[PDB]
């Protein structure tokens, strides 16, 4: 019926959305993680300045300790954001042939009107997909589909898990590099 019809193109689009969202995530943590180096490289200099001065050397380096290890803490989550968003592209490539699959034989059904146009009309991405869209998508599509609605809620946990990493990732290189910047 056009409501799943509808509602399986809402999940599409979710899925078709993941790749930008994982590089965009990948992109945050990079930023990130150059901001908290930037903040280190200061720091180090600082210590250095203070070297030649012969005072002030103890609370410099104290703070470019700090920095550094922070920018440390930063460039692991570049590394595993990496792992992470292709973890979830490879993941994902199946369903999104799948999904669109499925639409594409609705679009062209032997189906009444609406649900043609419906499946037809279900091109593109979503924007600013989150582990929380992505997960009440899946949800909405087994809330038509008891019979299915367990498999389908688990089909999504995957990847509503995967955008999460990502999501904790952007959040944890935030907080190194404002560690960073904070104590230098």
């Amino acid at each position: 019926k056009v409501e799943e019809v509808q509602t399986m193109c809402d999940v599409a689009r979710q899925l078709r959305a993941l790749e930008t969202a994982s590089q965009s995530a990948v992109a945050a943590v990079v930023s990130s993680a150059r901001e908290a180096s930037e903040a280190k490289e200061r720091a180090e200099k600082a210590v250095e300045r203070a070297k030649s001065k012969k005072r002030g050397v103890d609370t410099a380096t104290e703070a470019a300790a700090r920095a550094a290890a922070a920018a440390q803490r930063a460039e692991t989550v570049v590394s595993d954001a990496r792992k992470h968003a292709a973890d979830l592209t490879a993941a994902s490539k199946d369903a999104i042939e799948t999904t669109d699959e499925s639409l594409r034989l609705l679009a062209t059904c032997e189906a009444d009107e609406p649900i043609r146009t419906a499946a037809k009309k279900c091109t593109g991405a979503a924007a600013e997909v989150t582990s929380k869209s992505l997960e009440s998508a899946f949800d909405a599509l087994a809330e038509l589909l008891p019979d299915g609605a367990d498999d389908i809620r688990e089909h999504g946990a995957v990847f509503v898990k995967g955008l999460k990493s990502l999501e904790d990732d952007v959040r944890t290189a935030g907080e190194a590099k404002y560690e960073a910047e904070k104590a230098e």
